[PDB]
């Protein structure tokens, strides 16, 4: 579709970059965006403030796709523009993220 | 576009999802959004807050599209994630809303 | 993909709107979304602050694609719905913005 996909990475981005300093709410309100084949136990709270999203583009995978956003962040003081990268399968009707999330500079040069 | 009919939605839902206590005030500022054949004399406010909304894709009708939008819907404070979906047809210059849009529980999972 | 194109004139906008008053770093902020080939020496803050944009789609041209934007500009704080126009071409690595916006006025009727 691309808009599903899409939105559904929208969704887990907003929980996935939460500010919950309890490791063990923040892994459950992401946990049902997540595949049980992921192991969510060590992923904590990142303390970067979620200022836009913007969706890059998806590239098929084997089991799935490889989805993309650039993202306004905020840490520290400073704002900056990143990438995200992570992975989803298709479920029965639905989505699931199968790959922990790859946060990179990224510039338009 | 696909992009044509989502940004015409998204326009729209703003009107829909006005608080606006008058019936007629509410009615008359969603109007031209709206075609002429739908009776929109029911319409009310909803005492929802739209706090979020996303696109979800169209498919074709006879006559036109039916489009879908994951919302995020607020009542004294809680969100919700709801589909919305309603019918539009292209017109010479635009776009009309053709069905009063129908709002559905939803999740991912 | 169109969502690139889509992100990258969204992230153009940001500092093409930007309301900076002195023109040299006006000029300078927007700089690298610009090609080279346009003329920026007399673009300056344009006093409208943006409230919201959404992607209206894209047109294929010889090098690249003519880009469209619905926005809420505000004025005065006197709102209005504008359209925005203008192209954009691949560069290896990234985009470049290849003509002067054209803002004109909009309506869905």
């Amino acid at each position: 579709s691309q808009s599903k996909i899409d939105t559904f990475g929208r969704y887990f981005l907003t929980y996935y970059f939460s500010q919950e300093k309890n490791q063990e709410n923040y892994q459950s309100s992401l946990r049902t965006y997540v595949s049980e084949k992921v192991d969510i136990s060590d992923w904590k709270a990142l303390g970067k403030t979620l200022k836009s999203v913007n969706y890059y583009g998806s590239e098929q995978t084997k089991k799935g796709y490889s989805v993309e956003y650039l993202l306004n962040v905020s840490v520290d003081n400073r704002s900056k523009m990143q990438k995200i990268t992570f992975e989803v399968e298709p479920t029965k009707n639905g989505f699931l993220v199968t790959t922990q999330p790859k946060l990179t500079d990224f510039s338009f040069n």
